[PDB]
């Protein structure tokens, strides 16, 4: 039967986090890719969730996500409508607007929140999924400017991720790089400002 056949899409899964407790930042891997592929499909994550920026996948994607203000935010060009998969099962989106490339969950049991940035500071620092701090100088209220122009592959997979102020603030999450020629040279964010329910 066609109906009966009919398959329903995979949650988001939690597969590691970046830590940022310390004085280096650094990477950690809590779930191999068979591991997340059923946690995927069941929505079952019993796994302790910590910190605060949280290294997150689909069947078929992998990026990052935030916690700020209770809501584990990331954007919506990588986890779509999905669920996340918890330790009491698939949890629904708290938050969802495509025009700002923004969903958000209920944040986990055991994790910690970043502080919302008051500082208005221009000098920013991009966290990507290889725990690489980038320095970026502010443009205006959504934009920034790598100090270093890297490689674009060194900021793929890392939306979701956050930009922080000198102190350790967020000032928001990372949405979309623009680069010449293969270079990166500038960021697109999505200001805290709107990362609050
Ligand atoms: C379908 O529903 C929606 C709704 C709203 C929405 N809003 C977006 C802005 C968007 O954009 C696409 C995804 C995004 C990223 O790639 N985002 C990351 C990233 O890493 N994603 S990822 O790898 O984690 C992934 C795909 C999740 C798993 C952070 C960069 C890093 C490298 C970019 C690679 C080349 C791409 C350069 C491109 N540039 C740019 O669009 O600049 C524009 C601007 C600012 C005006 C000039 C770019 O950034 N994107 C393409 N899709 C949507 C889709
Ligand atoms: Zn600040």
């Amino acid at each position: 039967s066609h109906m009966a056949s009919m398959k329903k899409k995979g949650s988001v899964v939690i597969v590691g986090r970046i830590n940022l407790s310390g004085d280096t930042a650094y990477a950690q891997q809590t779930r191999g890719e068979e591991g997340c592929q059923e946690t995927s499909q069941t929505g079952r994550d019993k796994n302790q969730v910590e910190g605060e920026v949280q290294i997150v996948s689909t069947a078929t994607q992998t990026f990052l996500a935030t916690s700020i203000n209770g809501v584990l935010w990331t954007v919506y060009h990588g986890a779509g409508t999905r669920t996340i998969a918890s330790p009491k099962g698939p949890v629904t989106q708290m938050y969802t607007n495509v025009d700002k490339d923004l969903v958000g969950w209920q944040a986990p049991q055991g994790s910690r929140s970043l502080t919302p940035c008051t500082c208005g500071s221009s000098d920013l620092y991009l966290v990507t999924r290889h725990a690489d701090v980038i320095p970026v100088r502010r443009r205006g209220d959504s934009r920034g400017s790598l100090l270093s122009p890297r490689p674009i592959s060194y900021l793929k997979g890392s939306s979701g991720g956050p930009l922080l102020c000198p102190a350790g603030h967020a000032v928001g999450i990372f949405r979309a790089a623009v680069s010449t020629r293969g270079v990166a040279k500038a960021v697109a964010f999505i200001p805290v400002e709107s990362l609050e329910t």
